[PDB]
């Protein structure tokens, strides 16, 4: 309540109970003031003309909103560790974000080196955006959610949406949206800021790979009495064509009835790390899979869950059908293949089919005496009824929820990034510095100011973020997979700062290494 | 067994305002290219608007009880229909309820999409045709496609001045929005019940 | 009317962590093949990871009011798109939704 | 209370009910101090010799006067459409004037660059005219008013009004009003001021 | 409560009653910032290669740790003098520690000669170790507890601590410990902190 004080505690545990994890967070951030204080729009010609499928119109608002998606943001290795050996699922149920000790200092460049003088009086401004009126920014994997190891200092990103698009021109629908507009709560050097939020009764999400492969769901001892066509040439006659049916049993596995069939399918082109193998020929773009939508492709990225590969080839992945982060210190543009860190599905093998593997055969023609049983391959297949499936994995490094599109009609609202899909995500929470004019003229001016003093903010965030988690009861004998860290010698520990100080996430840890039958 | 003909849902006395496109060529000319509505109705009842549409297939071989129309070469695995998991294809054995022939063809029946019991006294390996027990499921062919037959035409290219529309079948078909359909019957020798399996996400999981 | 096109529900102002595959053969040798990944961001809008996926389709064949463009031959029974059911063909009229054409 | 916080929320939601539409506002001033705290008088000899027509005798203080007169203060342009094409007349009821998160700076010119350097302990007086003592200078369409797109800062006007001329000189009835005279409220750096006005019973503007 | 007023009063008396000695204690810290707030490891490659006994794999976290373990803290030398004269044997209870009057100076080097200008704004943050989660490295006599004589002005120490090494390796079981993990209080200038521990049934030290 007072410029001699503190507005909260800094606040950072991690408690554990019965079947809850409570994981709080925070870090200390540092707003800058973007765009000078004015609403720019931003077009793909603006930014450099480029082709038709890389157009975009859209506004870059002076807002930074503050992105805490990422899962590294709240657990620690550890504690992520402790919850995918030990949890068959967990789901988010509320959180508790605050923002105190606010600092707003005031950088001035009048003499030859620029001096950080605090500045009591001013006033940075935050508002959630409880009704979801903006576009929604987080959720689709933008960098700059709150930094993985607490002891560091990471910049607000900035606030620019997308609207719609004509090349570079904009329809005349095309919104646009003024965050003055909304009611903002203004805080002085001594406020702070805290709203509640109650996450939407979203399905536990699977940390389990099953240890029972779908096509393997049968006992091998009886044999069913559902029959099955298996020969129709009895010999090798001219004229021999009969119907031997048989009983399918645990002799021939394969052809036998199943009550289910494997989930959905994309086929992704098969691009390995072993780069002998590759096709000469560029194929990045042109071979890759891709949707268009309103005349302009747009690569998949990485689309349903799939698996990576089959059993026993992990030099392979899909192409464009896997997330694929970035190590510690990896370049942005051009980066070779082993400072990039390639997650691979083969968890989920199991249930959905392969990513690289056509989904299989179905018979066009007829089998008529004249013409031969015909079988052309099913690149796409769309889902069927009695079809299940397991979404995609989600990684420590990897985003939690995402935005529904408010739109009337969706299946399984399972962002494809892998995460929890929300009608109602956690809202977003925009953060401005008000702008202080310097010295307007002694003089009436109708006209805008356009002198503002250089100045920023810094104060630090927290967000309390409480983990429903299912235990598992399974009666596996021998013992489960778990994950663990390797004891061997190494320069460095996993997980942990080198000489420099940087933090290094060695390699991305998935949630399913339990196991649970099917 | 529905006693409606889905794609026979409407009353034959009263034409739908939906018009359709019925015309393209007026004629023979060599430049001749117009666009001639007209109103659907009962003298034309296949092309009209239909809310709903029939339900997934899955296209399966035509594989007949009369021995002498089937072909010569041994297609019983390698001219199957089968789901490929984790490197090892495995037959469909039934895949998703579909009608086992259209109307007025007994004989035929999906090579590896229906259940096919065993009589009393049956042998284990090499059964004859008369000795084993197929189930036809033309109970159900007013609303699931036909299990042997395409699913139905979609077109590839654009119907430009300079290349013909080009339409290729649909062999198989996932579920769309709007699309009905119904499950497989269970006989005096089928199952009851089956374990869903425990995943995240299945679509209908009737057995 | 959604005023938000499906593949463009992302902020232009901060690129993902997801990388995407974007060169295999790095220059024109007869045996190049290296895997170059590269940052999936605002510069390259189109290959990105995409949380959902747009809606179910079937093909419709392309006919224009302008009476020129239209094929000579006739094709309105014959290039339709139909789904059988008991053996005799129906046309679709009008199918799932789909949008009538593009921008 | 205190220079350590806030006077004020920044407020510029616009709600509707079921026939009344309350459209806050709000933007950021900047008022420098105008004619050096001196009440010269102006005539058009003083500022330059003109026509006849075109004389006016007046006193120019060195207030200034906030004006939110135009609409597009209030209104923002969806706003304004959704009261146009849905509405066959409107009317201002009553409005909340607040003044808030007073910041006073201090500008030194003696070095070489100017410094901004802040200043806690100055003071900024404000007050109504609720008697309507002075003269109207608001409701002519002087520019000045609120600016219409909130991200941005405007300058405080200047409040100088007009008596009785013959030419450029004033007949003896020319009343010079002081505004010093006026009971003004003294503001700190964390202090905040605000009056409720109600709307006189003006008739429904037609809208139609 | 407030940059005008002081947390705490200079407190250093030692007191005397029938069998019990009670000992305050009171020093100037100078806390600067380590390592550039970050969590450098070091081994004894990193400085510089020595024999195999000699071998060490660790990290220096940018914290101080408040050191009181060496006697000459609390006990002045007559205090002492009186405690060794005239008793068989003695064993501490309890103690309360507080923190006080927090200052937090901005050094600037921009200009040539660097300024100690005060920054009211800026928060330290302490927090006790309750539940001896992170490695012990009190009591192996290490320097830089609080100074005999009480008119100085100590600084204070950092906190590195060692785990398991093979040469100047870290062998995978090697947990790497992250402070700011721990649940820690914030304090502004005008704050103070202060917790009271209760110390454990030892027995009575031979003084004898």
């Amino acid at each position: 309540d007072g410029v001699g004080s503190s507005s909260g505690n800094w606040h950072c545990d991690s408690q554990w109970l019965g079947d809850r994890v409570i994981t709080t967070s925070t870090r200390t951030w540092a707003l800058p003031t973007y765009n000078n204080h004015l609403y720019k729009q931003i077009s793909n010609s603006t930014s450099g003309g480029s082709s038709n499928d890389n157009a975009y119109f859209g506004y870059s608002t002076p807002w930074g909103y503050f992105d805490f998606n990422r899962f590294h943001c709240h657990f620690s290795p550890r504690d992520w560790q402790r919850l995918i050996n030990n949890n068959w699922g967990f789901r988010p149920k509320r959180l508790n974000f605050k923002l105190f000790n606010i600092q707003v200092k005031e950088v001035t460049d009048n003499n030859g080196v620029k001096t950080i003088a605090n500045n009591l009086t001013s006033t940075v401004q935050v508002f959630t955006d409880s009704d979801y009126q903006l576009p929604y920014v987080l959720g689709s994997a933008h960098e700059g959610c709150l930094p993985p190891f607490p002891a560091d200092v990471f910049m607000i990103p900035q606030y620019g949406y997308l609207t719609l698009n004509d090349g570079s021109q904009a329809v005349g629908r095309s919104s646009f949206y003024c965050l003055e507009y909304f009611p903002s709560q203004m805080l002085r050097t001594g406020n702070n800021f805290q709203f509640s939020y109650e996450f939407e009764n979203v399905p536990f999400h699977s940390s389990y790979a099953h240890s029972q492969s779908l096509d393997r769901l049968m006992n091998p001892l009886i044999d069913q009495y559902l029959y099955y066509l298996s020969k129709t040439i009895n010999g090798s006659g001219q004229n021999q064509q009969t119907l031997k049916f048989s009983v399918a049993g645990p002799s021939n596995m394969a052809v036998q009835g199943r009550n289910y069939i494997p989930g959905p399918s994309y086929r992704q082109q098969r691009v390995s790390t072993t780069v002998t193998q590759n096709n000469n020929s560029e194929f990045a773009w042109p071979g890759a899979s891709s949707w268009a939508l309103n005349g302009r492709n747009s690569l998949m990225n990485p689309g349903p869950a799939m698996a990576s590969h089959k059993e026993g080839e992990d030099r392979f992945f899909p192409l464009s059908g896997s997330l694929i982060f970035g190590k510690q210190g990896t370049g942005r543009d051009n980066v070779d293949a082993d400072k990039v860190m390639i997650t691979n599905e083969e968890e989920i093998k199991t249930t959905n089919p392969v990513a690289t593997e056509s989904y299989g055969q179905v018979a066009t023609n007829h089998q008529s005496a004249q013409a031969q049983a015909q079988t052309g391959w099913v690149q796409n297949q769309g889902i069927l009824p009695g079809m299940v499936w397991q979404d995609r994995d989600v990684y420590l490094q990897g985003p939690i929820w995402a935005k529904i599109p408010h739109t009337d009609g969706n299946f399984h609202p399972s962002p494809l990034m892998g995460g929890f899909g929300m009608k109602h995500p956690p809202p977003q929470i925009l953060i401005k510095n008000t702008p202080v004019p310097a010295d307007p003229p002694t003089a009436f001016n109708k006209d805008k100011l356009n002198s503002f003093i250089t100045q920023y903010s810094t104060g630090q965030v927290s967000v309390e973020i409480e983990w429903e988690l299912q235990k598992e009861n399974s009666k596996r004998w021998n013992p489960e997979i778990q994950y663990t860290s390797n004891y061997y010698k190494s320069n460095n520990v996993e997980f942990a700062v080198n000489t420099e100080g940087v933090y290094s996430e060695p390699r991305p840890i998935g949630t399913r290494y339990l196991t649970r039958n099917l």
